[PDB]
Order: structure tokens, then sequence, then C-alpha cells
């Protein structure tokens, strides 16, 4: 019954675009509203397609808005210029907090298990919607992070609506579901963020990648991988290992990955999450 | 052209439901989401009387302008509950309450630090700015700090659209409101709030009469600024106080709109770094526990 129209932001009202992050799907710059006095992000690419699939994902944001989905501000749609703009993440994306580990060399255990909640919960909204929304391209890159590191799924790009129960995120390819697909890319996104390590390191070729997953291969779960000390590291362990199940059947809702992370979760103080952030950005500086 | 349906939220899945408050404009109540697994908000009206077309229509209305009006400081609406036996918007849940508890429970927060109260003056500001940009312009009319939550780290969430109903709060109440002629309010409240924050005292604390304060400001009395309300030690206190002063200026004319405050904030806000945030906010989270 209540209906809300995306608000259209002409495009001379973005000042001081400048450019954070080229991607596949087009280019993410940062600006400041004029009118509103707050910092975007603004992604842009025209084949009336390609202008299709810009409009789709403004539209499927606008719909999945939800406490961990990036919030869409407006869309731009002018003669000369197609974009979508959303707030600004000044922390980036999961993929620099994991790997770049110059700037991160620590990032306590607390902050990652708020990390992974928030993502299972973001995901598990879109599932729960009517009709059920699956992402299908979730990846540490589309995990963005906000001022104080909670989580905010982006990249709608590759979805759909009929849920009923680059590529090292993609489960294998019988009678195919694929409402267990974005559990298979939480599998190894949880497996990134407790390892700190690029998923099948040793391989140079992605279709070596594609092979070994088909024939049943995950990421190595040893020592080296995930060090002993990881808190609650048997319980997560068979959350991933359930959740990049070869038969997607086996494969957990996003529900019962969170039944089964309250407890997790629950081992931390609120006020760790903080003095993670706060250890971050201090060791982050000097 | 983009179009978004507001949620329609079964009550059966509000778990919990815990009284948070009771108010003039409703009644607030914690619960947790069977299928989100989220804490969530519940502003409901009395359950015992059948809700008048009035008060539905009253609650649509929030609910739908708390849908339209979403943005960054501003309260996140989740879904709308609309059942025979309930009626009531959901938001998300602000674990920290109001600014008022903020400014005023002393024990808890004995200390809040000048970034973080900046911070939240700037916040407000940005709010109330892009509410006055929407098409049509919404006027909120009735901001006060009751109305601003905080969230989990303390950032801004105006709240409490619609109406009112009644079947202290008038501080925030322009000179030339008292008698509504329905003919530039908020920015009065913006300055009245400001005054506050920097403050940490009750406007008017020597009027135990709200009737007196109001024969006051009709008489363009407002808040006494000297060194005993607010200390001359304060960061940017001669722009603040200029800011305020021009905000619940007696002529309306007199009062600048909330782009003109924001030009003048961002400057202030900028002399902070961003540590210096996140360090506030942990310390105020620290002394409210163990107090
Ligand atoms: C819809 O438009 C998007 C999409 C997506 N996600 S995506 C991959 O395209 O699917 C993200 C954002 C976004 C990025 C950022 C951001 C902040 C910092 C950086 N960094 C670059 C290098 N490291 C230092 C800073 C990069 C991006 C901040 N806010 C944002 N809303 C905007
Ligand atoms: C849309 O529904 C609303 C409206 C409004 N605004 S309003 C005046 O009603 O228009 C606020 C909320 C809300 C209140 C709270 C809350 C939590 C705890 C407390 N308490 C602390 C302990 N002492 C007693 C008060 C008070 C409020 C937490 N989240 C919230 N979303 C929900």
């Amino acid at each position: 019954a209540i209906c809300s129209a995306l608000p259209t932001i002409p495009y001379h009202k973005l000042a001081d675009l400048r450019y954070l992050s080229r991607g596949a799907s087009g280019t993410v710059s940062s600006a400041r509203h004029a009118d509103w006095r707050v910092q975007v992000a603004v992604k842009h690419l025209l084949l009336d397609s390609e202008r299709k699939d810009v409009l789709r994902e403004a539209e499927i944001l606008h719909k999945a808005r939800f406490s961990y989905i990036l919030p869409i501000l407006g869309i731009c749609n002018e003669p000369e210029f197609l974009g979508i703009v959303t707030e600004y993440m000044p922390n980036g994306s999961l993929n620099e907090l994991l790997h770049r580990k110059t700037e991160y060399p620590d990032v306590a255990w607390p902050l990652r298990f708020r990390i992974l909640h928030e993502i299972a919960l973001g995901v598990n909204y879109l599932h729960n919607m009517t009709p059920p929304l699956l992402h299908h391209d979730l990846k540490t890159q589309n995990i963005l992070l906000d001022n104080e590191f909670h989580v905010k799924i982006a990249d709608f790009g590759l979805s759909k609506w009929r849920m009923m129960s680059t590529i090292i995120y993609m489960p294998p390819e019988k009678s195919r579901a694929s409402i267990k697909h974005d559990i298979y890319s939480y599998a190894v996104i949880t497996w990134e963020v407790l390892s700190r390590k690029q998923p099948f390191e040793d391989v140079t070729n992605p279709l070596q990648i594609m092979y070994s997953v088909s024939q049943g291969h995950r990421p190595v779960i040893n020592e080296e991988s995930l060090p002993y000390d990881i808190p609650h590291r048997a319980r997560m362990i068979s959350l991933i290992e359930s959740g990049w199940a070869q038969n997607p059947d086996e494969r957990p809702s996003f529900l019962k990955c969170l039944i089964e992370l309250e407890p997790v979760l629950r081992t931390f103080e609120e006020i760790t999450f903080l003095e993670a952030v706060i250890q971050l950005k201090k060791t982050k500086l000097q």
C-alpha cells in the first residue's frame, strides 16, 4: 500500500568526483552532494540493455534496503551520465581489511566474527524477502565497511527472485538448485576471513579453481590456513564445510547459520568490537 | 520510476515484546524478528480501545513518511504491522535511547567529549536539511532532544513523524507557533537543542511553570548564555553562540537556513580527527558500564 520512489539525483549536484575503484561492472567514485552536504559513492558505466542493467540494479537495491545492505541514496539518470548513488563507505571493502596486512597487521577476532554475523544477517534478510532475492555474487570485495566497520552488502548485478529453501566464490556445476548458491560463497568468505589467505593460493589459472571445485576440492583447511587459536574453530569449520558441500541440498540455510553463529558471537563482549576498530585505526596510522 | 513497497510485518513474528516507553505520540516496545534475527522497535497505540480511523490514518501517514524520508540520519523503518489485532510501525532498534538521556543522565554519561557533541550537532543538521530538501519539502515541526535517537555508535537518527496524540516539550517551540496561525520552524528548535548540548542544562531551569517560559519567549527571552551555562573553555564557543542566537531570533526571517548552518559547521567538524570520535564514543560506552 505504501510505495516510495527512488530519488533522482542531478549529476550537477555531485561535486569533487574522484575515482575510487574500477571494477567489471563500472567505476566507483567518491563525491559530495551540493545540497545534502554528505559524501556519496557513484557507480557509473551505452547500449540500452546495459542501461536496463543499471536501472535494474538501482531498483533492486531500493527494494532490498536493510541495515546490512548498502543504502542507495538515489539514481542519476541523465543524457550524459548513468550512475547509482549510495552512501560513502570510508573503510573500503572486506577484501582490503583481510589482505592488506601492512595496513592491518592485526584484525582482532571479535571484529571478524561480527563481520561474518552481519553478512549472514544481510543475506538472510535478502533470502527472506517475497519473493526471496538471491545475491549470487557475494565476495569479500562486495562487502563494504562503514565508519565503525559494520557490513554493507553491495553489487546486486547478478540476482534472482525465486529461492525455495570473481569465480572463486562460485559453487560447482543432476537437478540444479540455485537457492544454495549464496551459502557456498558465504562458506568461502568465512574461510577467507578466518584465514586471511587467498582461496586457492597456488592456482595460477582460475579455470584450475573451477576444475578443482567441480572435483569436490575446496580451499585447504589445516593449521596453516586456520590456526587452532581460532574461537570456535571446530564449529566454524563444520559451518564452512557444510556451506560448500558438493551437494547443494547439504548446505544450510542462512537461518541455520545464524542459529549456529549466535553463541559464537555471544562469547565476545560488545565493547571489544570498538576496541578492535580503534586498534585498527591506530596501527593503520604511523 | 523506481518504486519500493514498504514491507508488511506479521505481528506474530515480533517476539519478546517488551515495553520501552509510553509517550505523547505512541508506545515504543522492543521486540525480536523471528525470521530476520534482529532486534526491532515497534511504535504502537494503546492496545485496549479499538483504533479510530483517524488514528489508523495517522499511523499509516507516519509509516509512509518514514519510508519516503529514508536517509542516513533518519530512523530507518523496516516495515509496517497492519493486522486485525495489532497496528504498529517497525523501525531499527536504537539501544542508546535519545539525546535527552545522553545530555542529562550525568551518572551514566558524566562526560560527553566535545568531538562527539559536535558530530551529533552536525548530524542533526544533516538530517533536518535533508528533510527540508525533499519534494514536497517536509517540515518536522516537532524537533526535540527526545526525538533524536542515538544508534549503537551514537550516530544521530531523527524519529517521531506523523502527529501527536494526547487523549516540558515546549522549550523547543518558537514563540510564533504558541498560537498556530498556520503560516522556518525547525531552525529555532535546532538552536535550542544546540544550546542544550553545549550546556548540558535544562533550558529555563529556574522556571517551574512552562506558561512562564512561553511568556518569556513571546517576550523575546531565550535560555541564559553566560560563563555558567556555557563555559569559555568550550571549543568554537563564539561561532556556536552566534549560530544559536541567530537560530532563535524573535523574527523568523532572521533565522538561518539549515544549509547556512551546515556551511558554518563543516569547518568546525573538520578540526576534529577521525580517531577522536571513536575514542569519545568508546570512552562514553565504557563509563556507562560500571556505573
Ligand atoms: C554502487 O556503487 C558502489 C558499489 C560498491 N561495491 S562494488 C565493488 O561495485 O560491487 C562500493 C561502493 C563504495 C565504495 C567505497 C570505497 C571506499 C574506499 C575505497 N578505497 C580504494 C582503495 N583503497 C583505499 C580506499 C574504495 C571504495 C565507499 N563507498 C561506497 N558506497 C559504491
Ligand atoms: C518508530 O518507533 C519509535 C519512535 C521513537 N521516537 S518517538 C519519541 O516515539 O517518536 C523512538 C523509538 C525507539 C526507542 C528506543 C528506546 C530504547 C530505550 C529507552 N529507554 C532507556 C531506559 N530508560 C527508559 C527509556 C527509550 C527508547 C529505541 N529504539 C527506538 N527506535 C521507536
